[PDB]
């Protein structure tokens, strides 16, 4: 049996925040919402993983990059363009470059460009709309029991965290927002808060952690927001069959609400927040006239409920899976 | 004056032609449609030398890249794309990129630049070509020009069409093998056989010939360059009424979309642009006087609104925009 396509989507690396702690003063050396050079090298580092699976040791990519060999679609922020560029760089390092005349590197170190596509701002392929994501969070996930529960949990903290952070705090989807800027923090090594103690910010942190992966154990949630790209990619495998595409691989750039809307919308919803360069492969193997399909996340093999001991099913099983999905929804 | 902002436009570099030579069996080495290595260094080449204008003499910009510094765009084709990344990696070279203990983030110290890509079907900077074609169709075609030039081309067809396989039954056939021609003379491959180096040479002169006619009316020019010329000259006035603190906007394009700014701005250009030809608006503030130059393939341009030293002021580039734009 041997692999001959994989679809994949990336969470972007380390990033800066996009809002500020009111009562706190970092700087990040970075502008808000880019990504960081610690970002850049991580998705970088993903790639050189992704060149000693799929090209070392699988070879179903060639060693130089072949051209129309992979599609990569980003949505449309630097974060994720950058992404997809650094893993690229990684995949295809340089010195693997195209040469010109005689061996001399078309681009200085033989670097290899590799095209990416974005989508547009208004797209919801690869990342929802933002007010339209907090419609659906609204309508579906804050008034849900789990929501409501958990809200009344931390409630009693929100007064004190509010008089420490200075920012609003006055229900989980805030907590959320300034989670993230104390993740930044402690990504980059920054003091906390004055006032806020380590048990403070890791509640605070974990409450963030937890609200984001809760809102997609919906499965409806989840296809709302993720239906799309994921019938986009199990429609790559099937393309890669029927003769109707060439690529070898197909590559969406995206975000942790991606990666979570795609687990989520296949029935297999994650139970934590993806980390930067989170990343999940659609792996297509043939052997003769059967086509099984494996489905990666993060370094380790996930089991659909159609599939067998060995984490695998048929194309055919995943196609009608899906299916009943589409219908269900 | 000090530069405080520029507006560029690339063509792409070197590629495989879209169509094949009917009676000639070229192999390119690179898919149909796609930039090759000899495009990706022309863009690099390209880049290194805006590095030496825009950063060491100018220093518009810094020698290490600021994020949000630069808004690059790109039609939504692989060609474009992968020319603004060649380009990028020559104006911010390997060795320049960030570090994370003076580690690099990316080895070499690659520097990466986001690069957005209008949707396929954006006007912007490729029109979409049925609707190109038709454009040609109503304005061009027809033209007394055009109909002129057909008429000196027309006893050469039927010789063309039997050498080379292709219909050829006007003009626009002409362009589109000579593209193919373009491609093989660029890529060092022979001549088809029975096509002599005059007859080549004929139809070549007639491609760039017919590209370069297409947009010497300011009407066509205007219908599929009107947008991006005035989004350029926003871009200007967006550098000085604080709305953005871009120091450069850059739109990696096509052969079409140099024509058609240029066309829109009543400098038509006499020749069709080469591989990696480019237009840069520069925005120069002197305190409160803000003038605009306008360079092309590395040579100022003088608009009729412009002075003995090639410049105008940003009102008056205004002011010429805005009478255009109401003529159109």
């Amino acid at each position: 049996s041997k692999l001959i396509f994989v679809s994949m989507i990336t969470r972007h690396g380390d990033r800066a925040p996009f809002a500020n702690i009111e009562n706190a003063n970092y700087s990040w050396g970075t502008e808000l919402s880019e990504l960081t050079p610690i970002g850049m090298n991580q998705e970088y580092n993903l790639g050189l993983q992704l060149r000693k699976r799929y090209i070392d040791k699988f070879g179903l990519l060639p060693e130089h990059y072949v051209d129309q060999s992979i599609y990569v679609l980003s949505s449309h922020t630097n974060r994720t363009v950058v992404s997809a560029q650094s893993l690229l760089m990684g995949l295809y390092p340089a010195g693997t470059g195209p040469l010109i005349g005689d061996g001399d590197p078309a681009i200085k170190d033989r670097f290899q460009p590799i095209p990416i596509m974005t989508l547009s701002a208004d797209s919801r392929l690869i990342q929802f709309p933002y007010e339209q994501y907090l419609a659906v969070l609204k309508k579906y996930v804050y008034n849900s029991p789990e929501w409501q529960n958990k809200t009344k949990e931390a409630a009693p903290n929100f007064a004190k965290w509010q008089q420490i952070l200075g920012n609003r705090i006055s229900g989980l989807n805030d907590v959320i927002t300034v989670g993230d800027v104390l993740i930044v923090a402690q990504a980059h090594g920054k003091p906390l808060p004055k006032g806020l103690s380590q048990e403070d910010a890791d509640q605070i942190i974990a409450l963030t952690d937890w609200g984001l992966a809760q809102q997609f154990k919906s499965q409806k949630v989840s296809y709302i927001m993720g239906g799309k790209l994921t019938n986009r990619m199990i429609e790559d495998l099937n393309n890669a069959v029927n003769g109707k595409s060439k690529y070898k691989m197909t590559y969406y750039s995206g975000h942790d609400l991606t990666l979570l809307e795609v687990m989520g919308t296949l029935g297999v919803p994650l139970d934590t927040a993806p980390g930067y360069a989170s990343n999940l492969e659609m792996e297509l193997y043939k052997d003769g006239d059967i086509y099984t399909v494996k489905l990666r996340y993060n370094g380790k093999y996930v089991k659909l409920p159609i599939m067998d001991k060995n984490n695998s099913c048929s194309l055919d099983a995943l196609n009608k899976y899906m299916q009943s999905i589409n219908e269900k929804f």
